[PDB]
RNA sequence: ACGCAUAAAGAUGAGACGCGUUUUAGAGCUAGAAAUAGCAAGUUAAAAUAAGGCUAGUCCGUUAUCAACUUGAAAAAGUGGCACCGAGUCGGUGCUU
DNA sequence: CGTTTGTACTCCAGCGTCTCATCTAATTGCGT
DNA sequence: TGGAGTACAAACG
C-alpha cells in the first residue's frame, strides 16, 4: 500500500506522522516481550519525540584555557625557586618547604607555625615594620644596604606571579608621570615646525583632557573647544595620531611625510615613521604625551622624589583609609552612640565591619554609609572623598586591571642593581631573571605537545625539553608560523586534497584574464591577438577598461592584472618578473606576502634572494601585504594534463571557457572522476549554525530509517520537510541520497522518493481558515498534530475533498492516543557545585583532596549523579546485626562510574551491602519511565525524586472555546467575525465549570495533590463573579498543575499556588518498568515484584 | 547611477590580565567564679582552583555520541503477521502464523 | 518511651576586560 | 530553571 511521511523539525521536538492515501493513519497490533503476562498492544502511527536541547563548546574552551595558565604560573614559580636553591641553603634549609605546609591545620604540619621567620618574634616584628608588601618594595627600591635573601625572594615572587597586562609594547619612561601639561610644549614646538604661527591658545588646562572620560567624541570637543585650529595637525585629525589609534590610517597628514600611513603607534612605528624622516617635533611629542596620559592617570605620585611609583602610590591610599577612619569612629561615637555597636561589631549588615570581615563590596558599603555621613555635621570632606570614589580604599582591589609590566620591570631592575654586589649570583642571572618575567609564547606556536596533543601543532627543531633560555633554539618557528594558517584552509572542492592558490598569485590572474579574453568575440579572438591584446593593455595600463580600448585597438589595426603591476612599480626590472624562469620564484613571494603579518617571518624568508635584487627594492617590497584566498588549486588549472591553461592560452575551439572545456571533453572530464573521492558523522560537519539544529537533523534521519523499517520495508512515496535558507535545502540532500540509492540504464540515480519542504504561512493560514485552532498551554500533542497536518497539506499541494475530508480530519485531531517520548540520557558536567562552602559537621561534605578532610577543611557539596542502579542483597539491621533482606536503589554519581564500570561488586560491597545477586542489577538512566495502577506513570529524575508523566486529554469544543477568550481585543482582526464570534462566546458560561470539574477529576486520579486542587477551587469560587476574559486569562495559568515534567508554581488572581515536589522513590520499587524505542512502539516489560 | 567592501550576526582555535572563595600566619586588653560588661584593632601574604591519568609531555580531564536481547573484543549486523467494527491514554471481532 | 519517616517551608548556586587567526551568511553605505 | 540541603512534627514499634 501506498503511504508517506510527515515531519516538523524542531530544536526540541521532532513531530512524526505516517499517512496512507487515504489522510486517516492506519493502525497495527504491535507484540510486546518480557516477563510480564501481556502479549499485545494495538498503538496509532503518531508521536512526538521530546529530548533535550544541545550546547556550544565555548564554556569548556574557557577553562581548559584556564588549567594551561595555571600548570605554567607554578613553573615560573619553580624556576625561581630552583635558582635561589643554591644559596638559600645556608640561610634557610627549609624555607620552600615551610611555605607549602601553610595552607594545612596545625596538627598536621612538620615544621612550626610561622611561614616566614619560623619563631614568634621576628614574625611580629616583620609584620609591624612592613604593614605590607608594598612597604617592603619601596624599602628594597629606595636602599643601599643588604636586604636579607629571604625578603629579596619574597618581593620578587610577588613580581613574577602577578606582573600586569602585556598589552602595551616599546618602552614607558617613568618621569612622564609629572609631564602631562606638555599640551603647550606641543602647541609650541607646533608653533616652531609650521612658522606660520598657528592659534598658541592655552585657556584649557591638559587637566581636563586627562581627568575626562576621553572618548572620540569628548576628546573631539575638548580638543576643538580649545583649539579652532588653522590647520588639521593642531586638532582632533592629528592629535588621534598623537595619543590613539588613527582613524585617518592613509593621508595621516598632507603636508609632511610623503602622504603616507600610520596606524596604532605600534613598535613597528620607529619604521614606519621613515615617511616622515624622508621629507621633514610633531611627531615626537606623541610619545610623551601618551605616556603622560597613562602614568599620570594611574599614578598618584610625582615621580621626582622616587624611582618606585606604584610602592609610592598604595602607601598614600593606605594611609588616607588610616586617617579616615580614625576620624569617622570619633565623629559616629560622638553624635550617634546607638549606631557604634553596629556599624564596628556587626558582621552581617553593609556597614565597616561588614565590608572587611563580610562580602560586602565597595559599592554597597558606600550606598549604606552615604545617609549617616549626610544627615551628621562636619563630614563635608568625607562627602567629597565619597563623591570622588577615593573614600577607604582597600590596596589590592579590583581596578587594577590596567598597569603595564614595564613598570614592574622598572621595579625589579632597581631591586637587583641595588644589591647584586653583595650577593655574587644575582650578578649572573639578572639576565635569566627577568627572562623569566618577560617571557611569553607566541600565540601561532600554540600548545608545546610531543604527539599526544588533539590540538597542537608545532613542529621541533631537535628532540629537546623547552625552557625559557632556549625556546627559538628549540622550536623552528617558520615551520610553526607557516602550519599554524595551513591548519584552518579549506581544500580545493574538486579533489578534496591538495591547497588552494592565494587570489593574488599571478597564474590565477593568467587563468582569469585569459578566460575573460577568450570570450571576445567579432569569430573568437585568435592566439596571436591574444599575445598583442595582453602585451599592450593588460600588461601596461594599470586599470584596462572592459570595451573602449579594445576598439581602439582594432580601429588601429585596421578584469585586471593587479599583481603584475603592483610587482611592476615594487621592482622596476621589467624582464625580470616577465620570464618564466623566475615565474616560481616570484610565486614564492606571492605566497609570502599573504601568509605572513608579524613582520618577522618575512625577513626570515625573503632573506634567501637578498643576492637577486638590491637593497631598495628589498626592503620597500618587505613591507608590502596582501590578503585572501581563492577558489581553485594549481594542479586543477594547470600541470595535469597540453593543460588546461594552455588550451585557454591556445587557439582555436580551446577558447571555451574553464567551466565547460573541463565539462565535456573527457581528456578534462577525467579529473573530475579519478578523484571524485562521507557517511552522516561527518557530513553533518558540513551545515552551518548552531549544534541545536545538527541534533534535530541527526534525530530525524534515525526515526526515518526506524518507520521505514516497521512499515514492512516498502520505501515511503513522499517525505515533507520543515523547520530560502540553505539548511532546508541540505537536509532534502541528506534524505534523499540515502532514499534514492539505485542507478538506472545510464549509471545514474532513480528517483525512487521525492523530497518536499514547504513553508509554516499555508499551514497557519489552514489552522485559521478552518478554526484548528492551537493553545500552547494545555498538553504536548500540538507537535504531532502539527507534523501531521504538515503531511497532508504537502501531499495535497504535490498531487493538485474539502467537503468530505474533515470528518477525518477532525477524529484524528481527537484522537486520544499519541505516543510522547523522552529521550533518556546519561549526564554529563561537572562533579558538583564550584562554590567552596566554610567547614560543617555535616557529611554531604566532598573533599577537595586526597587528604584533605572536609570536617576540618570545608569542601564542595551536592553532587550530581550520572544514573541509578537497582540492587538486591541483605543489609545489616539493628545492633544484633540481623542480615534483612533489602531491594534498595541506589544513585551513582558521575566522579565514580569510572570505577563503577571497572567492577560493580567491589564498588556495591563498599557502600555495605552483602551477597547482592549478579545478575539482577539494572542500570536506570534519567527519564526511565515507570508504571504503577490506573495508569499513574512517574519518571525517575533522580535518586531521589520523580516527575510526573501523563498527558491530559481535553476534548476539541473545550481548546476551541478557551482559544476565543485567551484573547479577546488582538484575537479579532475584523468586526464581521468578531460580531458572530462574540454571540457565540456569550451564550454559554458552564464551561468553566466543565473545565474545573475535569481538572479535578484528572488530578483526584493521577495527581494526587489535593491541598493545592482545594484551594485552586476555593480561589476560583471565590472569583466567580468576574468576567469571561478576566476568568480565562488565569485559567489557561491553571493547567500548570497538569503538565507533564518537574511541578513548577504559578499564580491565581491574588494567590500564588506553590509547587508540589514528589520524594516518595519507595512506592516505585514494585513498578512495571517499560524500555522503549525511540519510535515507542517496540516496548519491553519488565516486572520489578518477581524480583528480590 | 549597480556595484561590493562592508558591518554585524554568529562558529572554531590559540595567547595574556584583574578579582572572588577555602584553611592557616598576623601574641586583643581590663573587671569579674563564670555567663557577661566595657574599651582597643581592621587594608597584607603563602597554598589550591574540578578528584586525578600515563603516553611522563611546560601533555590530557565539563562539547558531540548512548531502549532491550542474540552474535561479534568492538565497530557493526540481526531479531516483533494481516483485515474489519469502535474510542478516555487504546480496545474488541475475524483470518493466518 | 524511642525511632523512622512523612509533609510543608525556606534559601541557593564563580565573573569582568584585552590581542590574533580562519570560515559562513545575510546586510547595507554610498562607493562616484 | 528545578534539584540538592536544612529544619519540623506525626505514624509506628
Amino acid at each position: 500500500k501506498k503511504y508517506s511521511i510527515g515531519l516538523d523539525i524542531g530544536t526540541n521536538s521532532v513531530g512524526w506522522a505516517v499517512i496512507t492515501d487515504e489522510y486517516k493513519v492506519p493502525s497495527k497490533k504491535f507484540k510486546v516481550l518480557g516477563n510480564t503476562d501481556r502479549h499485545s498492544i494495538k498503538k496509532n502511527l503518531i508521536g512526538a519525540l521530546l529530548f533535550d536541547s544541545g550546547e556550544t563548546a565555548e564554556a569548556t574552551r574557557l577553562k581548559r584555557t584556564a588549567r594551561r595558565r595555571y600548570t605554567r604560573r607554578k613553573n615560573r614559580i619553580c624556576y625561581l625557586q630552583e635558582i635561589f636553591s643554591n644559596e638559600m641553603a645556608k640561610v634557610d634549609d627549609s624555607f620552600f618547604h615551610r611555605l607549602e605546609e601553610s595552607f594545612l591545620v596545625e596538627e598536621d604540619k612538620k615544621h612550626e607555625r610561622h611561614p616566614i621567620f619560623g619563631n614568634i618574634v621576628d614574625e611580629v616584628a616583620y609584620h609591624e615594620k612592613y604593614p605590607t608588601i608594598y612597604h617592603l618594595r619601596k624599602k628594597l627600591v629606595d636602599s643601599t644596604d643588604k636586604a636579607d635573601l629571604r625578603l629579596i625572594y619574597l618581593a620578587l615572587a610577588h613580581m613574577i606571579k602577578f606582573r600586569g597586562h602585556f598589552l602595551i609594547e616599546g618602552d614607558l619612561n617613568p618621569d612622564n608621570s609629572d609631564v602631562d601639561k606638555l599640551f603647550i610644549q606641543l602647541v609650541q614646538t607646533y608653533n616652531q615646525l609650521f612658522e606660520e604661527n598657528p592659534i598658541n591658545a592655552s585657556g584649557v588646562d591638559a587637566k581636563a583632557i586627562l581627568s575626562a572620560r576621553l572618548s572620540k567624541s569628548r576628546r573631539l570637543e575638548n580638543l576643538i573647544a580649545q583649539l579652532p585650529g588653522e590647520k588639521k595637525n593642531g586638532l582632533f585629525g592629528n592629535l588621534i595620531a598623537l595619543s590613539l589609534g588613527l582613524t585617518p590610517n592613509f593621508k595621516s597628514n598632507f603636508d609632511l611625510a610623503e602622504d603616507a600611513k600610520l596606524q596604532l603607534s605600534k613598535d613597528t612605528y620607529d619604521d614606519d615613521l621613515d615617511n616622515l624622516l624622508a621629507q621633514i617635533d610633531l611627531f615626537l611629542a606623541a610619545k610623551n604625551l601618551s605616556d603622560a596620559i597613562l602614568l599620570s592617570d594611574i599614578l598618584r605620585v610625582n615621580t621626582e622624589i622616587t624611582k618606585a611609583p606604584l610602592s609610592a602610590s598604595m602607601i598614600k591610599r593606605y594611609d588616607e583609609h588610616h586617617q579616615d577612619l580614625t576620624l569617622l569612629k570619633a565623629l559616629v561615637r560622638q553624635q550617634l552612640p546607638e549606631k557604634y555597636k553596629e556599624i564596628f561589631f556587626d558582621q552581617s549588615k553593609n556597614g565597616y565591619a561588614g565590608y572587611i570581615d563580610g562580602g560586602a563590596s565597595q559599592e554597597e558599603f558606600y550606598k549604606f554609609i552615604k545617609p549617616i555621613l549626610e544627615k551628621m555635621d562636619g563630614t563635608e570632606e568625607l562627602l567629597v572623598k565619597l563623591n570622588r570614589e577615593d573614600l577607604l580604599r582597600k590596596q589590592r582591589t579590583f581596578d587594577n586591571g590596567s598597569i603595564p609590566h614595564q613598570i614592574h620591570l622598572g621595579e625589579l631592575h632597581a631591586i637587583l642593581r641595588r644589591q647584586e654586589d653583595f650577593y655574587p649570583f644575582l650578578k649572573d642571572n639578572r639576565e635569566k631573571i627577568e627572562k623569566i618575567l618577560t617571557f611569553r609564547i607566541p600565540y601561532y606556536v600554540g600548545p608545546l605537545a610531543r604527539g599526544n596533543s588533539r590540538f597542537a601543532w608545532m613542529t621541533r627543531k631537535s628532540e629537546e625539553t623547552i625552557t625559557p633560555w632556549n625556546f627559538e633554539e628549540v622550536v623552528d618557528k617558520g615551520a610553526s608560523a607557516q602550519s599554524f594558517i595551513e591548519r584552518m584552509t579549506n581544500f580545493d572542492k574538486n579533489l578534496p586534497n591538495e591547497k588552494v592558490l592565494p587570489k593574488h598569485s599571478l597564474l590565477y590572474e593568467y587563468f582569469t584574464v585569459y578566460n575573460e579574453l577568450t570570450k571576445v568575440k567579432y569569430a573568437f579572438l585568435s592566439g596571436e591577438q591574444k599575445k598583442a591584446i595582453v602585451d599592450l593593455l593588460f600588461k601596461t595600463n594599470r586599470k584596462v577598461t572592459v570595451k573602449q580600448l579594445k576598439e581602439d585597438y582594432f580601429k588601429k589595426i585596421e578584469a585586471s592584472l593587479g599583481t603584475y603591476h603592483d610587482l611592476l612599480k615594487i621592482i622596476k626590472d621589467k624582464d625580470f618578473l616577465d620570464n618564466e624562469e623566475n615565474e616560481d620564484i616570484l610565486e614564492d613571494i606571492v605566497l609570502t606576502l599573504t601568509l605572513f603579518e608579524d613582520r618577522e617571518m618575512i625577513e626570515e624568508r625573503l632573506k634567501t634572494y637578498a643576492h637577486l635584487f638590491d637593497d631598495k627594492v628589498m626592503k620597500q617590497l618587505k613591507r608590502r601585504r596582501y590578503t585572501g584566498w581563492g577558489r581553485l588549486s594549481r594542479k586543477l588549472i594547470n600541470g595535469i594534463r597540453k593543460t588546461i591553461l594552455d588550451f585557454l592560452k591556445s587557439d582555436g575551439f580551446a577558447n571555451r571557457n574553464f567551466m565547460q572545456l573541463i565539462h565535456d571533453d573527457s581528456l578534462t572530464f577525467k579529473e573530475d572522476i579519478q578523484k571524485a573521492q562521507d557517511s552522516l558523522h561527518e557530513h553533518i560537519a558540513n551545515l552551518a549554525g548552531s549544534p541545536a539544529i545538527k541534533k534535530g537533523i541527526l534525530q530525524t534521519v534515525k526515526v526515518v530509517d526506524e518507520l521505514v523499517k516497521v512499515m514492512g520495508r516498502h520505501k515511503p512515496e513522499n517525505i515533507v520537510i520543515e523547520m530560502t535558507r540553505q539548511i532546508t535545502k541540505h537536509v532534502a540532500q541528506i534524505l534523499d541520497s540515502r532514499m534514492n540509492t539505485k542507478y538506472d540504464e545510464n549509471d545514474k540515480l532513480i528517483r525512487e522518493v521525492k523530497v518536499i519542504t514547504l513553508k509554516s504561512k499555508l499551514v497557519s493560514d489552514f489552522r485559521k481558515d478552518f478554526q484548528f485552532y492551537k493553545v500552547r498551554e494545555i498538553n504536548n500533542y500540538h507537535h504531532a498534530h502539527d507534523a501531521y497536518l504538515n503531511a497532508v497539506v504537502g501531499t495535497a499541494l504535490i498531487k493538485k475533498d474539502k467537503g468530505r475530508d474533515f470528518a477525518t480530519v477532525r477524529k484524528v485531531l481527537s484522537m486520544p492516543q499519541v505516543n510522547i517520548v523522552k529521550k533518556t540520557e546519561v549526564q554529563t558536567g561537572g562533579f558538583s557545585k564550584e562554590s567552596i562552602l566554610p567547614k560543617r559537621n555535616s557529611d554531604k561534605l566532598i573533599a577537595r583532596k586526597k587528604d584533605w578532610d572536609p570536617k576540618k577543611y570545608g569542601g564542595f557539596d551536592s553532587p550530581t549523579v550520572a544514573y541509578s542502579v537497582l540492587v538486591v542483597a541483605k543489609v545489616e539491621k539493628g545492633k544484633s546485626k540481623k542480615l534483612k533482606s533489602v531491594k534498595e536503589l541506589l544513585g551513582i554519581t558521575i566522579m565514580e562510574r569510572s570505577s563503577f564500570e571497572k567492577n560493580p561488586i567491589d564498588f556495591l560491597e563498599a557502600k555495605g551491602y552483602k551477597e547482592v545477586k549478579k545478575d539482577l542489577i539494572i542500570k536506570l538512566p534519567k527519564y526511565s519511565l515507570f508504571e504503577l495502577e490506573n495508569g499513574r506513570k512517574r519518571m525517575l529524575a533522580s535518586a531521589g525524586e520523580l516527575q510526573k508523566g501523563n498527558e491530559l486529554a481535553l476534548p476539541s469544543k473545550y481548546v476551541n472555546f478557551l482559544y476565543l477568550a485567551s484573547h479577546y481585543e488582538k484575537l479579532k482582526g475584523s468586526p464581521e467575525d468578531n460580531e458572530q464570534k462574540q454571540l457565540f462566546v456569550e451564550q454559554h458560561k458552564h464551561y468553566l465549570d466543565e473545565i474545573i470539574e475535569q481538572i479535578s477529576e484528572f488530578s483526584k486520579r493521577v495527581i494526587l495533590a489535593d491541598a493545592n486542587l482545594d484551594k485552586v477551587l476555593s480561589a476560583y469560587n471565590k472569583h466567580r463573579d468576574k468576567p469571561i476574559r478576566e476568568q480565562a486569562e488565569n485559567i489557561i495559568h491553571l493547567f500548570t498543575l497538569t503538565n507533564l515534567g518537574a511541578p513548577a508554581a504559578f499564580k491565581y488572581f491574588d494567590t500564588t499556588i506553590d509547587r508540589k515536589r514528589y520524594t516518595s522513590t519507595k512506592e516505585v520499587l514494585d513498578a512495571t518498568l517499560i524500555h522503549q524505542s525511540i519510535t515507542g512502539l517496540y516496548e519491553t516489560r519488565i516486572d520489578l515484584s518477581q524480583l528480590g
